[PDB]
């Protein structure tokens, strides 16, 4: 009669909360989705070993089209867990699943976990200064989406930071790198000429948040565009004007050039 | 030797990540602060029992004025952990503490935990649509903070949602309720008269996120301003223009008036 939405956290199998783990262990059935994002620091096998139960993986179609035929029927007479990378319901499509549960007469509860949305606090940038967020999508064929560029423009003009989620082909486990994102943005700039993203733009790259050894780097595009930030996942942030405290953290912790202390504050 | 900043999560001792728990258990000294937020579902004793270590609680003065005199000295020859509610670097000034650690020649690591900043996803509002955030602070003496009103105005004009952290005076055991925040906002509205926050404004309240049964309510200020949302902590949200699915979730899950389903595109 109960469905638990449980977050797995940021990077590996230990990023789930104690609450999430203990509840998952006592569930009769455990399902999981890895299409909204991936858990780069672990494997399905390691998550399964930790929880001590078979993990039934579901595709985007299984969920979006058949959630009520696959998960809810069992949740009706058993305790069922639905694992998701990060924090449940951050992904835009997850919320509606609780309405499906209600419609089916199934109680649902949410067990939170760390999300990249909040983990970016490790960049030293003040969380309250983050504006609207966006996703940088790979252009394909004759389609060249650029809405993320406008998001940066609107946040930056108001002195706000912009969190940029990078494209991920979950199924193929292929990640867009911060370098690729920077090239795209430079390409978009050359087309819109909005003076939003150039070689002189200060950016912050956060890779493998959740790991004990994430890569946190800050600097100008001209210098970071060909830098190796390590294995995925990568997150790109275009900060707005900096509070001196934010700048000092970027210099001392993220290796930012001293120049940001006088150019970006 | 090393210093770990470990988040404890949203509501109780089990909101800590497995990674955080396993590391805390092996530290030589464990310190913590409980003034940045309120964990309403646990006690110091329960946290101490879970980690199996005595926890030395520090006050705001201890941290802000003497972190480098109380904590860092021990981290030079021991493994030390500093625990905090929620995520250690969200809506706190703890990031600066990493700079102090560096200058003291101490390596520091960050272990994330569920944060209210991302847990708001449980309201059904799209996380990427949240703009700049703000804090509603208690007026003191002749000083009456009003910056949060302008943040709402700015976000709303862009169609973005506004997350409002509510004030806390830990040593006095005072936790601002959503009701008190709404009352303060109505007063700022009468002063600035910008039509930003009125009796007809739609708001969302999230109380005790992290618990299995948090209070999630949506409705007009005139109806919710006197409603009992239960024990603190509370967070207040002023949505921008709603997507149809956001409205559906607020109606189905947060008990919002069915009329909001009819969005004015
Ligand atoms: N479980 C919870 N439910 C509702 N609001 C919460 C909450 N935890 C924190 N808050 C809100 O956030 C304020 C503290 S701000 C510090 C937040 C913390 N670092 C985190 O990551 O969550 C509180 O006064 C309250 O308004």
């Amino acid at each position: 009669m109960v469905l638990y939405f449980i977050g797995l956290g940021l990077y590996d199998e230990r990023d789930i909360t104690v609450k999430g783990l203990e509840i998952a262990k006592k569930c009769d059935y455990v399902f999981a989705e890895f299409y909204t994002s991936l858990m780069a620091g672990t494997t399905l096998g390691r998550i399964q070993k930790l929880i001590g139960k078979r993990i039934r993986v579901l595709s985007r179609e299984d969920v979006e089209l058949n959630f009520e035929n696959i998960v809810l029927p069992l949740a009706k007479e058993n305790d069922v867990a639905f694992l998701t990378p990060g924090d449940p319901l951050v992904a835009t499509t997850h919320a509606e699943l609780r309405i499906r549960a209600k419609r089916a007469g199934v109680e649902s509860y949410v067990i939170h976990a760390p999300s990249i949305y909040s983990a970016v606090g490790i960049t030293g940038l003040h969380i309250y200064k983050f504006g609207k967020s966006a996703t940088v999508a790979y252009p394909e064929g004759n389609w060249f989406p650029t809405s993320y560029y406008d998001v940066i423009k609107e946040n930056a003009e108001r002195g706000l930071h912009t969190l940029l989620f990078l494209d991920i082909k979950a199924e193929k486990r292929m990640y867009m790198t911060a370098n690729e994102a920077m090239e795209l943005l430079l390409k978009v700039e050359d087309m819109k000429k909005g003076g939003v993203f150039t070689d002189d733009t200060l950016v912050v790259v956060l890779a493998r948040a959740g790991s004990l050894n994430p890569t946190i780097r800050a600097g100008y595009v001209k210098d970071l565009i060909r830098e190796d930030f390590g294995d995925p996942p990568h997150i790109l942030i275009v900060p707005g004007k900096l509070h001196i405290v934010e700048a000092e953290y970027l210099v001392e912790i993220a290796g930012a050039p001293r120049e940001i202390l006088r150019v970006n504050v």
